[PDB]
């Protein structure tokens, strides 16, 4: 009885992906989830994840590979790679030289989820929901404070969100710009948030719980879709601000002490046929790196450019960098004293 260990981020799968690919492989599949690049990376840098499959953002697995917790991808077990889009690819191959160990699986943006008729009875029918003042700007959030602040719970994605508002290299670099305008604007927005979380503010966004929250784009969607189908009448949207915004991909890795090798391949592949992976686009509203597929992808999905957006918005989105030790404890020593208590 063939098995597989597959560790993925939440919400990020069709509800019969897994199901499918059972009765087609005779394999049983193992399947759990997380929310937290640093919950990841903290299992694989402990020991043995007990999986064959793991799922880290790019920014995050570079890191990794020099800890040797990946073993490489046999590119002869993945025949139609070719299926994934080759400008991606590059992209990711700047975290992952030559793609040698990661394959991407999904792509979005952190920007901002907001109830539209709230956060416009707060700061009017104009409130700049198209900028990262509705959210950054003291003044916004202290009148959005009564209606609900969420901030998500990723402090690399949210560090390089501040620097490029406060117009700084988004990784920069300066140990001064972490510990005083970064910590500075943070701390005065400190006591406006409600709390801080990966994945609370999606069903708190479709409740109505909170007004706006710095979110993943698929989340948001997923939140704005929930509500529909709900129909309380609570309208979520999902905004890539004016000034740009961190662009994430989320990769399948494979650690260096998988048991289940050929099973695993067999799951990449599965998820390289381009009606797969649409379909779970469909589901999860978020794009995925496989350009066969793009065309399959549903209408909805496809022509929403908070998901798919044109040339004109990836222009302005950027990327993470990994830092040096020093900018790292610094930023980390910052992100516990804006999240304290
Ligand atoms: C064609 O999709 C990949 C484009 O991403 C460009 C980055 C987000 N700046
Ligand atoms: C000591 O238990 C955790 C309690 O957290 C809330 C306070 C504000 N820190």
């Amino acid at each position: 009885q063939k098995t597989l260990h597959i560790y993925n981020w939440s919400d990020y799968i069709a509800p019969d992906t897994v199901a499918n690919f059972e009765k087609e492989t005779g394999i049983k599949v193992v399947y759990d989830v997380f929310d937290s690049n640093e919950v990841l990376e903290g299992k694989l840098m402990a020991g043995s994840t007990g999986f064959d499959l793991v799922v880290p953002s790019a920014s995050f697995l570079e890191r990794q590979l020099t800890a040797g917790v990946f073993q490489p991808l046999d590119k002869s077990k993945l025949p139609e790679w070719k299926n994934l889009d080759p400008e991606l690819l590059k992209l990711v191959a700047k975290h992952d030289p030559d793609n040698k160990f990661a394959m991407p699986y999904m792509w979005a943006t952190t920007g901002i989820g907001y109830n539209v008729d709230k956060v416009k009875a707060v700061l009017g029918e104009n409130a700049p929901v198209d900028s990262w003042d509705l959210i950054l700007k003291p003044e916004n959030l202290e009148k959005l404070k009564s209606c609900g602040v969420s901030f998500l719970d990723a402090p690399e994605e949210v560090f390089a969100t501040v620097l490029n508002y406060l117009g700084k290299d988004p990784n920069s670099t300066k140990a001064d710009d972490y510990t005083g305008p970064a910590t500075d604007l943070l701390l005065k927005l400190r006591p406006n948030i409600r709390y801080f979380h990966s994945s609370q503010y999606i069903n708190d966004l479709a409740n109505g719980d909170i007004c706006v929250a710095i979110g993943w784009a698929g989340k948001v969607w997923q939140a704005s879709n929930r509500a529909k189908e709900a129909k309380n009448g609570v309208n979520v949207s999902f905004s890539i601000p004016k000034e740009g915004a961190m662009a994430f991909f989320d990769v399948f890795a494979m650690p260096a002490d998988a048991k289940n090798k050929d099973e695993a391949y067999q799951f990449l592949n599965y998820l390289l046929r381009p009606d797969v992976v649409a379909h779970i686009s469909d589901h999860v509203f978020y794009a995925n790196a496989n350009k066969a597929a793009t065309p399959l992808v549903s209408a909805e999905v496809r022509e929403n450019p908070g998901i798919y957006p044109p040339a004109d918005v990836r222009a302005k989105l950027f990327t993470l960098k990994v830092q040096d030790p020093k900018i790292d404890r610094v930023r980390t020593r910052a992100w516990t004293k804006v999240k304290s208590g």
